[PDB]
């Protein structure tokens, strides 16, 4: 189990979601959706010249999968996944110059639910989560476990869980007073208003 410091705008920018006063919580999960989506097109379009790529699985999609007793909600998909060097590096990396034009961007009039055109959707999940777990697994690398709390800092371990081919999976750990999120009435509300022409099968799991 390493731990890590997250740069500091991505810092700054968590702890802006943990504590605006917005209450269009909701919209975390069409964010969530859209990466897997995007996820899934990676995969999707690395097939076609090297089919060998979806050796770790030829199906391609998304899972909402609700559970009251854990007080999670996770999203599965089957796209790209992340390396090692993503979780630790990259993706900080690539969010660092979103995260400033995002914050820019809110002081100028502009509200959370726009975070998904900076790049920096991701982070949405702390609108709901007291605590995200992300697991994943590239081709030619091994299932990685990302997780944090916020507060700056996030780990990184070799997961020895559940093997699960290739993909992403989102554990959002829902803070008390979000199980509304849990609800089949209230995720099928949502995935409809926001997540309607997604292009890959969205199963929603039933409890
Ligand atoms: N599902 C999924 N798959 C990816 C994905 C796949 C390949 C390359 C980059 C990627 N970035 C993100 C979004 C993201 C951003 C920061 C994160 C994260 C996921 O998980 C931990 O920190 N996701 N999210």
């Amino acid at each position: 189990v390493e731990t890590f410091a997250f740069q500091a705008e991505i810092a700054q920018l968590m702890s802006l979601i943990i504590n605006t006063f917005y209450s269009n919580k909701e919209i975390f999960l069409r964010e969530l959706i859209s990466n897997s989506s995007d996820a899934l097109d990676k995969i999707r379009y690395e097939s076609l010249t090297d089919p060998s790529k979806l050796d770790s699985g030829k199906e391609l999609h998304i899972n909402l999968i609700p559970n009251k007793q854990d007080r999670t909600l996770t999203i599965v998909d089957t796209g790209i996944g992340m390396t090692k060097a993503d979780l630790i590096n990259n993706l900080g990396t690539i969010a660092k110059s979103g995260t400033k034009a995002f914050m820019e961007a809110l002081q100028a009039g502009a509200d959370i639910s726009m975070i998904g055109q900076f790049g920096v959707g991701f982070y949405s999940a702390y609108l709901v989560a007291e605590k995200v777990t992300v697991i994943t697994k590239h081709n030619d690398d091994e299932q990685y476990a990302w997780e944090s709390s916020a507060g700056g800092s996030f780990t990184v371990r070799t997961d020895t869980g559940e093997p699960m081919g290739r993909g992403t999976k989102v554990i959002l750990h829902l803070k008390e007073d979000q199980t509304e999120y849990l609800e089949e009435r209230r995720i099928k509300e949502i995935v409809k208003k926001h997540s309607q022409f997604i292009g890959y099968p969205i199963t929603l799991f039933v409890e």
